[PDB]
């Protein structure tokens, strides 16, 4: 029974029914991962990774997921310097040739739109591991799985998206997924120079999702189930380091912020964090960003299985 | 029965009978690669890769070949920065060390002659994945396999070698292999500054192989079974990027060139290409460079099997 | 059916963690691993386990020997060959956050870092075993383990021997950890032979004096070498000199292992070097049977197989 997606590129590809089904597979993958026996579901399949930007979680969780299911991995951990991209090769030619050696490609690129172009080129599945400041659909998938796992529900919740929303490929993809549930309220909390872009706002409005911008993080956090913090995306600011430092340091998750949050609310962060979540938050049971990262293993196991061998 | 070569370093090591037999094995490997069952021919064997220059096809095709045969791989994707070559270690000490962890070494180096020095140090097989602007024997092997596969014949054909011939480790090795067949005519088409070096010319003349220099690519291409285009090798020009740019734009494979070529002729390119084959050409069935790269998987599977377990 | 018997260490971070009886037992395991590595059968001892490597400094032997060891035992590896450029350390992530995240994907972490003390911090953060593959100029405990194994294998003993530690002692994380392990045996005499600017640091000297280990500084390598069982040469640690290249160059060329040095050494003595070498062991020496540094490097495979097995599945 074939998986309905040929590639995982954009958050809009997912409907509510598909998300619930993927979450069920991820819970089964958690059982496999905990098990003593080595799974062979993906024995014989090869994944090629192509990372043109740095990564710890997304690269290693995809590789670990593949190996835990019995598959193998062909890595390119720095494609800008060590692949023939360094000789001038286009992404499209890279994808065309790498598909000759592999069964699925995981690619992170520095240009928005790169993953869509890769999927159009390739006749094997492509997974977008982040395309510039564009999208990050598997982050969004594991984020919603984490919320459902931590809060117990997705309908009716209030979610604060905090920090660099303009450049945040994570919060952009997450916004698309949250719009598939009902009675979700989203607060945008950011410096004005990195407010959420109009393509997301217009999509949410067209989808009848209530959203509000606010600069009062303590007030917003007091009434949210989820506070989703982000890193200010320095690599997207070019030479405008004045604007980078202007956007930094203005919205911090600290012990005082936790003190106004409900007992059953959570803090999330796709990671890495710099200064925007203080270290003393980590000890709070509501600090969910390391459980969130761990959950990416099971979500990516589920996606690799579904794309390669189906439901 | 053991393979007659202990290392794969230079095109001159091959003879016609050996080439034919390797191609026969590559065709069997294509059946293995297609099959549903994961092969175990090389279970228990370990390949070490040592890439001191960038690579996409050569590095990933060797790793994929090894894993498709059931073996494993110890990768060094950027030996200059991430291996103890960065501390000043010689190539010979690197090779002597790495053989303690592995059964076969695949090395791409920036100095011509490096692969022969590695083979002389090692007591396990070494494969030259490119040694500066010197040679690239497995590229030449897959190139001749591709010509036989596409054209149906090697004896009697006409082959144009186009582009940066002086620095082209690909065309240098290919010339050595073409010399092993009967009545091959080779055309050299290049800017004067990157014409084929005298060592190749003298070898061909001494071996009775007809070659001809021409600056009229349209005329040459109308007469050839194979037009083999190359990238101008920017990394060999040092800081003389003025002479590099001056050598570009003079010999382009475009739809106009395809328009004068015979119906049964092909375009080849070891890749990557920049501007020297236009995107239009890819849609012509005669554009063989992506099939060529795919064939490298099967040829490299054949070589690994032969070097490690024999016939 | 009583289950595993856990190794007494939870992490391999510092040479002082080892005791004499544990070292002897580890060496026995390494000899068993040599039989496994040589066998035509693929071992499955570590089937299903994953090692994450995190290399923030260059490596050939340490990185590849750990990966080869893991695979020869049937385990798998998640590599980060250049963590500074290709991991989210490049975005500014702390070591502690990196370790906490990477343990979610793996069962053991092998880390080489540029700061002394990094491995201690990683072990404190992680709830899976961490192995220190080198923490700045601090320590290199698995080099020291394979070094002592090599001495036992080549010389036949560790008690009573004389060992010359030669070269850059100040910055040598290898000789620093080796000194801690040599102190666990009886009547070992240690000679320090170095340029003054890279003499052995006081923390090691004070530890040896407190442990009753006789040590002596000398500038006469021919004299020292003639009365030692082991001459352990090192590379002058260029990267630790940073911009002070004039001091680096002046520390070179003073203490060379060459054919003349071998000529004054005993028949049964050996030359060791954790590698890489530059000029400080001449090529001539490689042909002498006493030149042990490539056997030493090979022995690292067996010692690291032993450590991975012990830390993941026990005795
Ligand atoms: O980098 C961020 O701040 C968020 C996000 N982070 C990740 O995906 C985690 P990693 O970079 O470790 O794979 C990204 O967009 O890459
Ligand atoms: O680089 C070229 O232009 C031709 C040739 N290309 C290859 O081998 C393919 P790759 O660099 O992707 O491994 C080379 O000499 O490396
Ligand atoms: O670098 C040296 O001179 C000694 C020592 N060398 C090693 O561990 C071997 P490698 O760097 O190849 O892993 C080190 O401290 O890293």
């Amino acid at each position: 029974h074939m998986f309905e997606l040929s590639d995982v590129i954009e958050g809009k590809q997912f409907d509510r029914e598909m998300l619930s089904a993927i979450f069920d597979v991820a819970r089964e993958m958690e059982k496999i991962e905990k098990s003593s026996s080595q799974s062979e579901i993906l024995k014989g399949y090869l994944m090629a990774t192509l990372f043109y930007e740095p990564s710890t979680r997304t690269r290693l969780s995809f590789e670990s997921a593949m190996k835990r299911l019995g598959g193998e991995v062909l890595t390119t951990e720095n494609a800008r310097e060590a692949s023939s991209a360094a000789k001038g090769e286009t992404l499209e030619d890279t994808i065309r040739t790498v598909e000759g050696y592999s069964d699925i490609i995981v690619m992170r690129h520095f240009e928005s739109g790169a993953a869509r172009k890769a999927a159009a080129t390739a006749n094997i599945p492509v997974i977008n591991a982040g395309d510039g400041p564009g999208e990050h659909p598997t982050q969004a998938l594991l984020d919603v799985y984490t919320i459902q796992s931590e809060i117990g529900k997705l309908d009716g919740i209030s979610v604060a998206l905090v920090g660099d929303l303009a450049n945040g490929r994570t919060v952009r993809s997450l916004a698309y997924l949250l719009a598939k549930f009902k009675d979700v309220k989203i607060y945008f909390v950011s410096p004005e120079i990195v407010k959420m872009k109009d393509d997301i706002k217009d999509y949410l409005t067209s989808s009848g999702v209530e959203w509000e911008e606010s600069s009062d993080l303590m007030e917003v956090a007091s009434k949210c189930d989820v506070v989703y913090q982000t890193r200010i995306q320095r690599e997207r600011f070019g030479e405008r380091l004045d604007l980078y430092e202007a956007a930094r340091g203005k919205f911090i998750v600290d012990k005082d912020l936790l003190g106004v949050m409900q007992k059953k609310a959570i803090i999330m962060h796709p990671l890495p964090r710099l200064d925007e979540i203080t270290a003393d938050v980590d000890a709070d049971p509501r600090a969910a960003y390391f459980r969130q990262a761990k959950n990416g293993l099971f979500i990516r196991m589920a996606l690799l299985k579904l794309l390669l061998v189906g439901w």
